[PDB]
């Protein structure tokens, strides 16, 4: 089993010491680790479960990766860079450059408080700048989700704050890089019918219309509203309820939409508003725009962003390329 190779003070590669584990997920976990052949260099590195699915993403990953990094060698569009792979008793381990928190740990170790608008569209920018780069390369993440966003630096105060009496975190700069290509997919290559995480999903995953780089800008709008609210809008675990409270907080589904999907399995949804379920969905989903905390007007703005990667119709969406000259960005650009 992988703990028993994944512990404080195990040396991988003859030169990787374990220090840390920085976390866990369906693929493995990450271990911070010192390079003792790169003068003591802290590295990240990814410990790949010994199982098909996970073994071949890796696979996939790192080839993704020796793309991106070869195309982008600065790491403009923020990346993360693969420093190299080895295989440790039949794991595969992907060594990365140190990174900080994921924008998930960090919201969640501070008891879900969001993040403050300014930080929120200094990431977002980056966020869309990092995926697009992507999309210009005929790639599709696929798996965009606030763990698979990391700060780029440990910038940030913590302190034992009285009022909770658990320690907060407090960022200071809010640079970010982009993780994960496990998943990321060639426009030319076969297109798996279920991606993302569900909280994430795009309505023509979940429907199979087919997916494109599209799926990736409804996945960013879903990051930033979870990042402003500290929650997510689509509290579920069943497709049905998902599209419902889509229906509830964006408006009915396009027809083409529906008579598209050849598994019209769902459907006007079919959904008993009165049901259990119905009275969960009408409590727990509204409008969009109630959400809003401030009616001030870069809360607007940050809104009128979110509508807009939440529009259906994956040809109508708007581009993460349209996205970056949004007027929410324009505080970031007032020299
Ligand atoms: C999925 N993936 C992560 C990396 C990755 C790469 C470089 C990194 O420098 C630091 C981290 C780091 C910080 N928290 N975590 C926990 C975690 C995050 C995301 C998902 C699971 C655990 C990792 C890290 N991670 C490459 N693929």
């Amino acid at each position: 089993s992988m703990h028993l190779i994944c512990q404080s003070g195990d040396v991988l590669s003859a030169r990787y010491e374990i220090v840390d584990t920085l976390g866990e997920g369906a693929f493995g976990k990450v271990v911070e680790c010192i390079d003792h052949k790169a003068g003591g260099r802290h590295v990240a590195v990814k410990i790949v479960k010994n199982v098909d699915r996970y073994c071949e993403a890796a696979r996939s990953e790192i080839q993704v990766l020796e793309h991106l990094n070869t195309t982008d060698p600065n790491s403009t569009f923020r990346c993360v860079q693969m420093l190299e792979w080895f295989e440790h008793h039949g794991h595969i381990c992907i060594v990365f450059e140190l990174l900080g928190l994921s924008t998930y740990d960090f919201i969640k170790e501070n008891g879900f408080l969001p993040f403050r608008l300014d930080h929120i569209r200094k990431m977002a920018y980056q966020i869309c700048k990092s995926v697009n780069f992507l999309h210009s390369n005929k790639l599709t993440h696929t798996d965009l989700k606030p763990e698979n966003i990391l700060f780029v630096q440990s910038d940030y105060t913590e302190a034992y704050n009285p009022k909770i009496k658990r320690d907060e975190r407090t960022l200071i700069n809010p640079d970010i890089k982009v993780v994960d290509f496990g998943s990321a997919t060639y426009d030319d290559e076969h297109h798996s019918t279920l991606v993302s995480t569900r909280h994430y999903r795009a309505p023509e995953v979940i429907l199979a219309l087919g997916w494109s780089q599209p799926c990736d800008v409804w996945s960013i709008g879903c990051i930033l509203i979870e990042y402003y609210l500290g929650f997510t809008v689509f509290p579920t675990h069943d497709s049905k309820e998902h599209l419902a409270m889509m229906e509830r907080i964006l408006g009915p589904l396009p027809k083409h939409m529906i008579q598209k999907t050849r598994k019209r399995k769902y459907f006007r949804l079919d959904w008993d508003e009165h049901s259990s379920a119905g009275r969960y969905v009408s409590r727990a989903c509204k409008p969009l725009k109630e959400f809003m905390l401030s009616q001030d007007v870069e809360h607007e703005r940050l809104f009128d962003l979110i509508q807009k990667m939440l529009e259906y119709d994956p040809a109508k969406r708007i581009t993460l390329r349209e996205a970056l000259k949004h007027p929410f960005f324009d505080l970031l650009k007032k020299s």
